[PDB]
């Protein structure tokens, strides 16, 4: 898996309030989680589909 798949949940550091996807490494599935739209960290997807792409079936 891209080492970015075992990267925490980040909030980052602005004020919005959006609907993002991360990989959870120890559940092996992408859950989701709110992101404030700025500083954040690569374990960041819009879509299921991209975070299951990228971090499940690898």
């Amino acid at each position: 898996r891209p080492s970015l798949c075992d990267l925490p949940a980040d909030s980052g550091s602005g004020t919005k309030a959006e609907k993002r996807i991360y990989y959870n490494s120890a559940r092996k599935q992408c859950l989701r989680f709110d992101y404030t739209g700025q500083g954040g960290n690569e374990n960041n997807f819009r879509r299921t589909y991209d975070c299951q792409d990228t971090c499940l079936y690898t």
